[PDB]
């Protein structure tokens, strides 16, 4: 149920941040992005996905469009 709004994507590094109630700093990266043309993450759009926290660091995995 890791649904949230994409806050912004720092293309400088290649990381996107998505805002959640539990944490507004979810690292989304295009290594877990879907297809169907939806390979673009844009600030202010809503998405649904899964989040796997690593060694202090919640990253997004399995990204689906809301």
């Amino acid at each position: 149920m890791e649904q949230g709004t994409v806050k912004w994507f720092n293309a400088e590094k290649g990381f996107g941040f998505i805002e959640r109630e539990n944490g507004d700093d979810v690292f989304v990266h295009f290594s877990a992005i879907q297809g169907d043309g939806f390979k673009s993450l844009d600030e202010g759009q809503a998405v649904t996905f899964d989040v796997e926290e690593g060694q202090r660091g919640p990253q997004a995995a399995n990204v689906q469009k809301a």
